[PDB]
């Protein structure tokens, strides 16, 4: 019943822009921190950004500061990642992540992934 | 250098049992928590269970607590998931995932997945 539905990936040249979206079902956004993580080809998962439940606080990996913006719309149950000044090294599958209050993990649900290709 | 390979998936009758395993390479296995996550048809990834480095602590999603048991054998770099009383809701690709101590990533690698269908 819990679902995180991603969209927005695509193919761009360096300097391009994309907006990822993550629509949620089966829980209400307001209660939870949300995050974006990404897996670059042949690498391990890397954290991108986290946003607090009401959006008061946002956090960014050093590699995306000033270029990416996380935001959320709690009445829409949707999480966003605005990606500007895209770099080849941003090429990755991007996942949204639902914050959790369980002691077994700080995030207990992830989207299905959307591919971001920055090339040429 | 991290690599994870799940085994044991298959077709299971409703109410049946199945044991999955996960073999790991490229890291000191006993140094990390490990987890199972699963992807049902049409959905994203759902956290299933976590086990601590030596197995002292285990944690479960509410919908599998009790009928699932996570365990590990650190000398063989292997993680296990015993699944009992399986139901249609459990149909999914099951992945094992390596824990991480890095900011914002509780897990940093996960495996190829093994498919379990309950019907």
């Amino acid at each position: 019943e819990v679902q995180l539905l991603e969209s927005g990936g695509g193919l761009v040249q360096p300097g391009g822009s994309l907006r990822l979206s993550c629509a949620a079902s089966g829980f209400t956004f307001r209660g939870y921190s949300m995050a974006w993580v990404r897996q670059a080809p042949g690498k391990g998962l890397e954290w991108v950004s986290t946003i607090s439940p009401i959006g008061t606080y946002t956090y960014y990996a050093d590699s995306v500061k000033g270029r990416f913006t996380i935001s959320r719309d709690n009445s829409k149950n949707t999480l966003y990642l605005q990606m500007n000044s895209l770099r080849a090294e941003d090429t990755a599958v991007y996942y949204c992540a639902k914050g959790s209050y369980s002691r077994g993990t700080p995030f207990d649900y992830w989207g299905q992934g959307t591919l971001v290709t920055v090339s040429s």
